[PDB]
DNA sequence: CTAGGGTCCTAGGACCC
DNA sequence: GGTCCTAGGACCC
């Protein structure tokens, strides 16, 4: 009864392709992010950057503190889309069973694959090298029974390389493994965890499931589950997406109305085209807006609509402007839809 | 000095029986 | 007791 899982994943992704695309940032520090006249964050950097301490999600001002010689890039999305549906057809060669997380990942289940004599760790080697043939991209990769073990797996040797997780080899990964690596577990959870003597699933193994429920719901039973190396979650290839958002933070906050509806006329057509992409005749479930103002805080309110309305953005994001706003400034405007059912 | 694309979970009151 | 509507938050890429 158990399967062969395989996680597949880019290194570097978008910096990747930028320095196949032009070899001339192959040795120097560059990231794609806004820049910090634009109040950016990096989206990601490449290895010579990431050695002085770039990191995703990191602010572009703390970035060039870091590396003032940064190379920062506009990043160029169509690019990396072709990217993605390549590798996703070259795992479609191996089996159908594909559940890509984003772009630049997947998880494979090839129990019922006879690619390779049935050997993952052979299958996770030929997708890799054909990768890196056909698109100059390298991928990692993990090999383990269950999804999020695979997933692990695919951190542990990268760049270029993979990892395979046997079922014998499960309990002596699980016992010193942090918490923190745990796919869902973030910044929030494992400070509470740590703040309860939580450290790692060698930790959690030795705690009462019926404690972790009522300290943590659905979570907790998450979190005792994956700590014995439990994770049913089969391998779906039929997720279609719920919801389509465009935002946009500006260089400095917005005070008067006449802005933030300004900066809406720019985003409404920008949320059209996404939509019709996908949606020709514009019809949705509900849509909405967002603002975030000076103290970070966040609103969002949306409403049950059957179409794409500029209008009706505008008049809603009027009364969050005028009602949930008490006088501070706004850094961002976002439109927002959420998808009908089908 | 804090993006923009998303997913999933929670929870109170409305609404229904 | 269910289920829908809405708002917010943690999290991932
Ligand atoms: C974590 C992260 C990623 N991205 C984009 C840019 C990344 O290249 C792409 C894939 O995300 P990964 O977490 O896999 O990071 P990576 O750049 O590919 N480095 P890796 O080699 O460690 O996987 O997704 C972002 O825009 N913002 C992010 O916070
Ligand atoms: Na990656």
């Amino acid at each position: 009864g158990s399967r062969k899982i395989i996680h597949v994943d880019m290194d570097c992704f978008f910096a990747a392709v930028e320095m196949r695309d032009n070899p001339a940032l192959r040795d120097i520090p560059i990231a794609i992010g806004g820049s910090r006249e634009r109040r950016g964050v990096i989206s990601t950097a490449n290895y010579p950057a990431r050695k002085f301490g770039v990191r995703s999600a990191m602010p572009t001002g703390m970035a060039l503190k870091l590396c003032p010689h940064l190379t920062l890039l506009p990043g160029r999305f169509d690019a990396y889309k072709e990217a993605s549906n390549h590798i996703r057809e070259i795992f479609s060669r191996y089996t159908s069973r594909i559940e890509p997380l984003s772009l630049d990942e997947a998880y494979l289940d090839v129990t019922d694959s006879v690619h390779c004599h049935g050997s993952a760790t052979l299958i996770a080697q030929e997708i890799r090298q054909t990768i890196f043939n056909e698109l100059q991209l390298t991928a990692s990769a993990g090999v383990a029974p269950v999804k999020f073990l695979a997933k692990i797996a695919s951190d542990m040797n990268k760049p270029n390389g993979q990892f395979v997780i046997t079922p014998a080899e499960v309990p002596a990964f699980l016992q010193t493994l942090p918490l923190a690596k745990i796919p869902g577990v973030g910044k929030v959870s494992a400070a509470k965890l740590e703040a309860m003597g939580l450290r790692t699933c060698g930790d959690v193994q030795k705690c009462d499931l019926v404690m972790l429920l009522k300290r943590f719901g659905k979570f907790g039973r998450i979190l005792w589950e994956r700590s014995q190396g439990i994770d049913e979650r089969d391998v779906n290839s039929e997720r279609l997406r719920k919801s389509v958002g465009v935002e946009r933070t500006m260089a400095e906050d917005i005070h008067h109305w006449s802005e933030c509806e300004a900066i809406i006329e720019r985003l409404y057509p920008e949320l059209e085209r996404r939509l019709a992409k996908v949606k020709p005749d514009l019809l949705i479930a509900r849509q909405g807006v967002k603002l975030k103002f000076d103290d970070f805080q966040q609103t969002t309110q949306e409403h049950v609509w059957p179409r794409l309305n500029k209008a009706d953005l505008i008049a809603t994001a009027r009364k969050t402007w005028d009602e949930r706003r008490g006088g501070r400034g706004v850094r961002l405007v976002g439109l927002h839809v959420t998808l009908l059912d089908p």
